[PDB]
């Protein structure tokens, strides 16, 4: 399979039909139907593209998310611009099994819920609109698609795995017009000498000729960052038919790709015969990657530090049908945090992501997802095969691509009454050896199976310190440990959940020390120290290739019901929304030059402890010095070192006093000569409470047509409730609705409390609601909404 | 099988776990899994059987009902009674499409959703109790079972069907112990001498012998219907192995089974080895049928009009999984309103139906799902073919079934892009020679194909006089010309809607004053579809039906559709959503005001009913002489009015309507009683009725507001009322907009019931609405809705 | 095609003591017929007690591609010497699957025997406005029971069986 490079891509996004369910044939999706009649049900829901049939209900606390059949139908309006053309659907990802219908011709299928594919619907269209059955659709062709995510142990991925296995048509799909003759594939294979001095670059392609024609003029040009042209060959009457060579050629003293610098060339081809001229463009860059024998990282000669995260394809609103802008916004949150470099999670996401970070710098491994079960019969292991042999095919133009992945966590057995390490070994070793035949020039690589650590290129064990294993300070021993057990030593996934907005006093050091080892609370204040304390032992890992955090945003998965955001793993340091966590500022604090500035807290309402307690504050910053100020008072000035744990010696304990506080902190950054400045406002109670007894709820503000209502734990005096994590349920009648199921904790119907807690939007639709609150023990709380 | 075993039967209703969706695979199923882990998801529902998918979303008014597939487990428990016996799992019926897993093997499968099947799972059982995978299990054996009720066009029934097409374990599932030798079948065949005073019975039985044991003693007895022996005979070493003829035998002066007497005999059957005595019983009656030529039907040699109902399988809060109990109070609620016949909707029902059918003296005609959509392929052929033998096989002693069915309204199209009306007659023909060849002691028929209307020996049109056709008084005109066309008419669905507790001023005879002495005026009510759909019509339109069938000699018979309120997916706009109203009973079993009018018609035990029980409010002009029905069997009815008698009438069928016991009468303002009083000669009997409604006179601009009110209270249980009213406050008594519920704290909404009461999105009746909510002892706020309206609240606290 | 391959999963068994022939060793025979014939004829015959009453009842298979609707069918049964027993023709009959579309009593009926072999004949017409189609069926009349321990009647008289194989 391929995404097939043109350049005439129609997004068809309107005018779907969707249905959750299954068809009983398809002539139920085109047989005429009256208003009214027996054919008029089930009921259809109208919806744009992409779509994913699991938007709500992935993080609904009170089902299971849909594993199915559905199916779309629209009405395409064909008009070939090219003579004798073809006429191509071009799918971007659909999840997981896909079968494609025009009018009832079924016309191509696929299993595969990660890779691009396509079909050519050249004939089943021309046929319909030569048929009987053309006049009642108006000249339009009538186009079903049914996809199905129904659980499969003989499909990959496993549904064991920490991540909903998404159904429907949640990558664009593209309407793509092709003359008689164009390219299948395209293959920019360029290579870079080790003193950088001299590129070389293949121009293979395979051509697509239905028609069979016999000669072509195809010219290759090649275009420098600047756009100037740096070779130009035309191929009077070249055979354009399978596999050709275009061009091989060296350029010298290439423009680089690198992270902080990506460059990219530009190679342009033309085919020409006497009814056609196609062209279309494909990008590419020169970079040199080294891993060193039992040492570190280099890119293009120079030791590089992966500063590493994850990404699942999964949004609030939306789960995996993110759009364009969407995942743009995303991945320049993680430049803007200093990521260089990203797994992507255990899948091939869309080319849209690859792009982004060949245009950001971001070095990217990318896995297949066999993860998780052990090892199914002929058809999963085709499905496993296939699937890697489209990622390599379809991506091995990125530059920003350095590890191909063959799996994740495949010694987690249990989709099979049997577990057989010798034969994943011997899949493995198969899988190994296909990528290398398929592209010698990249790494091969896996997570967390060791007794396949001798195959691959490149290892990860599973090292969580501080949430899964030990304390977090015995990252960097567990380490240098793992590191001596493989040629090629590469640590992705760690971190820690956090609730979003809820801290712990507990966590910090105040005066009148806090654990390393996993918070049962999952505060925020926690997860921020542990990511301190990794960041500040890296600097002193000069041998270390580097990690990947896991992950950087929020995602639904389907086996954690029970977490404080139900069916939501919170290790992320962003919000499924976009919103960043305190976490966020302390990689970017560490990562980053531009100046910022950060003092934790600024989700944090109430602080509390004794009168007159010395509380520790954190302030995030890479500035060269900071001075706090608590209450217009200067705390004094501290010089930032990252090795002065915690928060690189920009830590005060500060006594604030009873009810509100104000807290500003100046930095200053010599090498900008550019002074910051953050403020927070903290509420600080000394009143103890006893245990919760009701629930206050109160319209805390109001925007438009939307009310956002807070919800406080209180005891039976009316005290704050201030570690309280029960979980509110909110329910509403009337004219409104709530803004829930986006998997945040600010957007979730069932929530534990944030330091007794809980806040939710409601859509008041101009009319009048009751918001009830509940919990469990405690009498019903109610609320009145009105709209003006 | 059935009723083949007995008491080695056990029902498996309780320990089961119920997954809406689809497995990867049989090991999910059955595999270790920790709590917390990747296993313990998804998350399964502890439920009873019988059950069904659709129990809920069937009827709930804004989802699609659930086409797909489910998952059932549990672990049985297995201790076998008899030496070397058989483990058998029996199923009443499962919808539709049913695999059965014992561990991880596949033991069996079935397609169709209405006949019965069995698997003898006694090997996968032992395999899997000799494994070392069996000890975790602790001694028990899990089984698994698959049900599938998606969507499929080669499939029967069509899902252009006005019924749903349920999924599930929806009859009983049963456990059955055998010994080594029991029966498959017992086929006991009876024909009666011309002059009914000699019966013959052929005793046949094929064997399970899969140990093949060479010889057993099997004794036959027959007892009469005072459970006297009247034949009693031992056959000893007889080869108990496949077919065997065991007793051919004359029963002189035969009790004979009637529907007013319904009369039975048993015949019990024992087989006998050196280990085992397993005895069985089946029952049967003797009984005459005939169907003249051109002319009508005949039972003991006695010309009976057969009056008729429907029912399916369906009911409140369950869908199809109806208990026991709730199938012997729906079919005495039958015999009670007089119906000697039913057509059991358009599949085999379950067997308690035919055994209640049996001992109530109802005759039946039952028939297999071939309902609309044209003809599929060969899978498809083999199910109906399949179908059609199994119902047949298993029902064939059941004195009660007079016709078997093939198929109805099979010129509906469009679930193929052919419709071939000669395969069609090729395939009906087929089935018709195949009943015959199975089973030519009785009659086939179909509904509403007229291009096969020459295949089958009974046939009925479609005839809806005064709802989808005309008018109801042309209904008698409209019968004898459709019973000209054919050997042997019979008239089966017809009748009308009526959203239960909606009433009409307009569907009754009113009389308004017009100014020396005043004259009066009445418009009279149209004899054609209400568009309102409320009982006042459909009452007057069962009443003319059943007084015009007394003046028709020749009429074999006919049956109305259907007995209860029943859902259907293809009606969502209904008054009740999802729901075909034409029922004379709720969803629920209450009795809608169209159930009294057969009453009144086919019944002697004294009864009387006014109109209006749920009427709370008419309406009309101050001096109004207001139209009063009383339905009632009584020779003669006195009716009182605010306690002044109106005139006692005598009752006369053809005097319509109400058979004369109608009255005109002013109602005051406010408060009314109407009484009626009625003595029945034959029993020397006195019975009465009353009722209490309201007369208002203000008339109601457009609706305005929703006023909502606690109505009344039982233990922790509230019904909520709904009243449009208009500016002014008066009561919009003719609306019909749709009222929205809504609810959110501690208590629940009694709704998805599909009944006008039991909604949470219901059009108004006579401008009201009612539901109850369980309040859970705590606090909750209603909100209720309606389009163009100010949403109204409603606090409910509790003590 | 014609194949006698052997195969375990086909009767008969190539144990058997003679050849599992292949080819089309029968005739083969090209058959021209109207749109409505028979497919099947069954002449089901039974013998009185005393021999003295036969019963025949004739029920036919139509072949009916086209889907016609009516057709005039005609039984005729004849004697040994071909004189007409029984003659009935069914106007506008449905000639579609099964019907039976004879039920006779023949008095004093001759006998079938191995000295004297006698054979009624069953004649069967389908006309309808496009086609006349006649065929005949053969049948007798005899009597036969196996005594239990004893030995084999023909008719009523004791017939040792002179037999053989081919
Ligand atoms: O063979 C029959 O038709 C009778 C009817 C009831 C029991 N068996
Ligand atoms: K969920
Ligand atoms: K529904
Ligand atoms: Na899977
Ligand atoms: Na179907
Ligand atoms: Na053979």
């Amino acid at each position: 399979n391929a995404k097939v490079p043109a350049m005439n891509k129609i997004r068809l996004t309107n005018n779907w039909e969707y249905l959750k369910g299954d068809l009983g044939g398809i002539w139920e999706a085109v047989r005429p139907a009256a208003p009214g009649s027996s054919e008029a049900v089930p009921i259809w829901q109208p919806v744009t593209l992409p779509h994913c049939f699991n938007a709500e209900d992935a993080v609904d606390p009170d089902v299971n998310y849909y594993e199915g059949p559905g199916w779309y139908k629209t009405l395409l309006a064909i008009d070939n611009p090219y003579r004798n053309g073809r006429i191509v659907l071009d799918f971007d990802g659909a999840g997981q099994k896909t079968d494609v219908y025009v009018y009832t011709t079924h016309v191509g299928s696929h299993v595969g819920g990660y890779d691009s594919w396509n079909v050519d619907i050249t004939d089943a269209v021309k046929a319909f609109l030569g048929s009987k059955d053309a006049e009642r659709f108006k000249g339009k062709v009538p186009l079903s698609i049914r996809c199905d995510n129904s659980r499969d142990l003989e499909m990959i991925p496993s549904d064991l795995a920490d991540f909903n296995i998404y159904g429907g048509l949640y990558r664009y799909l593209n309407l793509v017009y092709l003359p008689e003759v164009s390219f299948e594939q395209i293959h920019l294979e360029s290579s870079l000498s080790s003193n950088l001095k001299e590129g070389i670059l293949k121009v293979k392609t395979s051509f697509y000729n239905p028609e069979d024609i016999r000669k072509a003029d195809v010219t290759v040009s090649v275009y420098d960052v600047d756009r100037k042209p740096v070779f130009s060959k035309t191929l009077e009457g070249i055979l354009p038919l399978g596999d050709q060579l275009l061009a091989k050629m060296k350029i010298k003293n290439p423009v680089l790709w690198d992270v902080d610098v990506p460059q990219l060339y530009t190679c342009e081809l033309t085919v020409k015969t006497p009814d056609q001229t196609f062209t279309t463009e494909e990008r590419f860059g020169f970079r040199h990657t080294e891993f060193k024998d039992k040492g570190p990282f280099f890119l293009n000669g120079k030791r590089l530090l992966l500063r590493g995260t994850h990404r699942h394809e999964d949004h609030a609103g939306v789960a995996q049908a993110m759009t364009e802008d969407m995942m743009r916004r995303e991945m320049r949150m993680m430049k803007d945090m200093g990521v260089n470099f990203i797994r992507l999670g255990h899948y091939q996401q869309s080319e849209i992501i690859l792009d982004l970070c060949d245009e950001l710098g971001i070095l990217v491994w990318e896995e297949i997802p066999w993860c998780r079960g052990g090892l199914g019969g002929d058809v999963y292991k085709k499905q496993a095969r296939r699937m890697l042999a489209n990622m390599i095919v379809q991506h091995h133009n990125h530059p920003a691509v350095i590890i191909w992945g063959l799996g994740n966590e495949n010694d987690w057995p249990n989709d099979f009454n049997t577990f057989d390490k010798s034969a994943i070994r011997a899949f493995m070793k198969e899988l190994h050896d296909m990528a290398h035949r398929l592209d010698d020039t990249r790494m091969t690589a896996i997570r967390r199976c060791e007794f396949c650590n001798d195959i691959v290129d490149v290892y990860s064990p599973s090292i969580w310190a501080g949430w899964y294993r030990g304390v977090f300070t015995d990252y960097k021993s567990i380490s240098e440990q793992e590191m001596q057990k493989v040629k090629h030593f590469l640590h992705v996934e760690w971190g820690g959940d956090s609730h979003a907005r809820r801290h712990s006093e507990d966590a910090f050091y105040n005066l009148k020390v806090p654990r390393a080892s996993r918070d049962g609370d999952w505060s925020e204040s926690y997860v921020v120290r542990l990511i301190d304390w990794h960041l500040k032992e890296q600097e002193t890992m000069p041998w270390l290739t580097g990690t990947a955090y896991w992950p950087f945003k929020d995602f639904s998965t389907p086996v954690r019901p029970d977490n404080p955001v139900p069916y939501v793993n919170q290790k992320g340091v962003v919000e499924r929304d976009f919103t960043p966590k305190e976490s966020y500022y302390v990689f970017q604090s560490y990562w980053t030059e531009k100046p910022m500035i950060h003092i934790y807290g600024h989700t944090w309402p109430v602080r509390w402890g004794g009168k007159d307690d010395r509380k520790e504050i954190l302030v995030y910053s890479n500035c060269d010095e900071v001075e706090l100020f608590v209450n217009g008072v200067s705390q004094g000035v501290k010089r930032r070192n990252s090795q002065d744990y915690p928060a690189a010696g920009l830590r005060w304990n500060c006594v604030y006093q009873e009810g509100m506080n104000e807290i500003r902190a100046v930095g200053v950054k010599k090498k900008e000569k550019k002074e910051v400045s953050d403020v927070i406002r903290q509420e600080y109670q000394t009143a103890k409470w006893d245990k919760e007894a009701a629930c206050q709820v109160s319209l805390l503000s109001e925007e438009g047509d939307t009310a956002l209502v807070q919800v406080q734990l209180i005891d039976k005096n009316g005290i704050r409730c201030l570690s309280s994590k029960k979980q509110i349920t909110f329910e509403i009648a009337g004219d409104g609705s709530l803004i829930c199921n986006l998997g945040t904790s600010t957007g979730s119907r069932k929530v534990q409390a944030y330091n007794g807690r809980a806040l939710i939007r409601i859509k008041r639709n101009e009319g009048n609601s009751v918001v009830a609150v509940k919990s469990e023990g405690l009498p019903t709380a109610f609320l009145e909404l009105k709209s003006p």
